């Protein structure tokens, strides 16, 4: 493994250790433990989910790596998802490289959403 | 500038993982906030990235989570050998099986007192 590789790895170690030293709730189960650990790994993985009602494109949930999100793109793509285009979605965006995808999915009660998934490249 | 075939087919594979873990879960209830935890956690199960928590006196997992593409069973025992043999820390292994696999293992304490290993995975 590279030189850049091996620092890059040691950086998200560094933030793992920061949250299960630092941050850690004593005070949670280690359930709840467990998922803040998981979001602090999401949280730099490079993906990031925007959940938006297909109604009013109004954001319903946001989850990952805020590296990896942009209100511009999302807009732009939830624009695209609501002119009709060709689902699943794909847009390249630079100002930062990011792929995101979009689609509407429906939720098991019917409530239709509009799922934009986005990557660092 | 614009995203690759393999780059696209990569990531709508994530976006189908997602869209089985809202429509194909047959025990996920209706409930909103119950539907945003599902999410999270299948966000994170293909996020090629795996982490591994263990007990340090117990040699006991005490948390895993993650994309098991991302695991090997045979490469966190070989690493978690490593740490146990007092190797330096953190310790880098690289591993290969077909996939190459790169992990970072490293001793600690957590902030109740538990001393832990850690064994972080992640897809070269
Ligand atoms: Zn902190
Ligand atoms: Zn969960």
């Amino acid at each position: 493994a590279s030189a850049r590789e091996r620092e890059n790895l040691q950086l998200k170690l560094e933030q793992i250790r920061h949250s299960l030293e630092d941050d850690l709730d004593l005070r949670s189960d280690p359930a709840v433990q467990a998922h803040a650990l998981q979001d602090q790994l999401v949280a730099h993985s490079g993906l990031h989910l925007s959940i938006l009602d297909s109604r009013s494109g109004q954001p319903l949930m946001s989850f990952g790596d805020q590296a990896a999100a942009s209100v511009a793109a999302n807009r732009a793509l939830l624009a695209r998802l609501q002119a009709d285009a060709r689902q699943p979605v794909f847009q390249s965006w630079s100002t930062q490289r990011l792929l995101s995808i979009g689609a509407s999915m429906r939720m098991k009660n019917g409530t239709p959403v509009q799922v934009l998934l986005s990557s660092e490249r």
